[PDB]
């Protein structure tokens, strides 16, 4: 909980991370300096959004045409990035956010998938990268979407998002069932 | 040598009525959640908000509720960890659950316990002496003074994480 950002830039240039468990790509595009981040076992990082029955592209952007709303879902996923974070990281870092992206199946809902943006001269690139595992490890284990209208019929759920740690509470929990 | 139990106790909504005390479990069917606490509590579900205004408090790291007090935090963390058996803590691996304290912004002495975690983990395997152990040594021995933001609120919410480490 007094574990800090790295003193230098760990996500310079395109390199691999092999770690005891787990492997994770690093892809650097030099002219920008930005990152994506993701498990190396992911296959969906570069793949286009489309109508799988027919291969065309899915140009919709409001996510109601893709799953159901759900407001502990939702904001347990952003308590999950948030919470990864230490005190220590998150004030070192101020105001500039991460990209989160959280693939999901278009049949379960289930994430499928989380892969991470971010810029080389922002603190991300100096952040621990079992702090990126934690959160793609949780965000797959608790959140799920119903898939609707379009959704349903897609290669996949795209959910992409900015946000900062700032050490909020945890969400509200839904109501018990029956 | 007390372990985990073979089946999931908290699988949907329940009350559990034992000789000394009530337990309510909550669970969200779609998400698989599960709320646990002392039936007698009021504030589970209680939004925490200015008082003076209504409005929503979201907490932040740079708003203070109450004094930084390490060897508090310490004992709190005992209690969790001391709640649980070696074996329970062997079983239960990475997985941590959520605690909440609820204290007063008057006294800042612990109110209320809940506890937070899914079906699907070993949590829901833990038996319910020792959700209630940890809620009543809490509730009796925790406090911390609030200030600043804390003393403004409708009620102080401290939550954390823990995988319990085992007595």
């Amino acid at each position: 909980t007094e574990e800090s950002l790295e003193g230098t830039v760990i996500y310079k240039k395109t390199t691999t991370f092999e770690v005891d468990g787990y492997t994770y790509q690093c892809d650097v595009d030099d002219g920008s300096q930005f990152v994506t981040l993701y498990n190396k076992e992911n296959k969906l990082t570069y793949e286009k959004i489309v109508y799988k029955d027919t291969g065309k592209t899915y140009i919709g952007s409001w996510s109601s045409n893709v799953i159901e709303y759900d407001r502990f879902m939702s904001q347990q996923a952003d308590f999950i990035v948030d919470q990864a974070f230490t005190k220590a990281m998150a004030d070192e870092i101020g105001k500039t956010e991460l990209m989160i992206t959280m693939l999901l199946s278009p049949n379960t809902g289930e994430v499928m998938e989380v892969n991470f943006n971010f810029f080389t001269f922002e603190p991300y690139a100096k952040v621990p990268l079992h702090v990126y595992r934690e959160i793609e490890v949780k965000l797959k284990e608790q959140i799920h979407f119903k898939p609707i209208e379009e959704g349903k019929q897609l290669n996949y759920i795209m959910l992409a998002w900015m946000q900062k740690p700032q050490g909020k509470l945890p969400p509200l929990p839904p109501p018990g069932s029956l």
